[PDB]
């Protein structure tokens, strides 16, 4: 099908928005007052939290560019998440017939 | 359509909303013990991180007014998002035929 | 209707819960090494951010009771809102005709 | 039913989940530069704000493992919730008849 195969495949987009932005923000925040982001595994952690729209605060991109990227990496894991929730609704109705 | 173009539109809608709170927040907070909520280009990243419902904490309006606005600015990001979810939802439904 | 007036009514309940936990958590966090969670108008601002599950971190309860109210409110946030997402979901179907 | 019992059921299962990661977490991050993740009862309040998607910032583990775990924990919260959303949407839709 789709709603079942598509949702399963767009999470695999999520890794992309996570691994990408990590190794992207981090070379925008490499040289500067940038928080503990100047690190790649640091960033990888950030995006992870960010992905879940958590927002601990422990870290965050300060660089104008790192900042934008963020915006991207969070949309990623909400856009990505609303999908699961949408497959979920269609699946619940599939048997409601 | 609607459930597809009405969400296309509410997204484009919200963006302006973010800008609103931004220069509404920040005239509210730009004259007091307020935090970085004084400069325009900050509130931007503020309204952004606020809408997505992350809440690092790095910045956070103090004034009562800057505060309502926020309350407004959050709801925007949630409602705006809940649409895209509903849009996704039915578009999965529209493959039940 | 329902999905359209049960949501329009359940926000009222969510609004009530804020006003509830606010003047509730506050006497739980009154006396004792607790953040500004002592004032009445202080918690109110935390509810808005709590209900929507923002998590600035600027304010939060630490007393086993103070904490209980929190969890009770946030579940109200996330709840009161999944409704308006599901009001929106079905309204996007009611024009499948 | 299903969409009503399945979600009733995933909530109870989710509640049990948080506990798992909590004593699973607190053991990963109980003996190092770790914050307040050493105490069992703390982690409870950690997972709980965590699985909700809040992210106050007052605490946060950093042990690679306690961390990986967390990523597991958020997913629980959102997933668990996305259910309640699909069920609410279907229950509100099954009233069109
Ligand atoms: C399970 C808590 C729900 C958290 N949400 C969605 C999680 C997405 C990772 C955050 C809104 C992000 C648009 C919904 C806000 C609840 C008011
Ligand atoms: S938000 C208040 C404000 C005044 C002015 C000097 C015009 N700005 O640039 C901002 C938007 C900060
Ligand atoms: S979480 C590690 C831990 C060990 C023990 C003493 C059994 N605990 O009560 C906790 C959970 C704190
Ligand atoms: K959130
Ligand atoms: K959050």
């Amino acid at each position: 099908a789709l709603h079942w195969r598509a949702a399963g495949a767009a999470t695999v987009l999520l890794v992309i928005v996570l691994l990408a932005g990590s190794y992207l923000a981090c070379l925008a925040e490499r040289g500067a007052p940038g928080a503990q982001l100047i690190t790649y595994p640091r960033a990888l952690w950030w995006s992870v939290e960010t992905a879940t729209t958590v927002g601990y605060g422990d870290l965050y991109p300060v660089t104008l560019w790192g900042r934008l990227v963020a915006v991207v990496v969070m949309v990623a894991g909400i856009t990505s998440f609303g999908l699961v929730t949408a497959a979920l609704a269609t699946w619940f109705v599939g048997r409601e017939q």
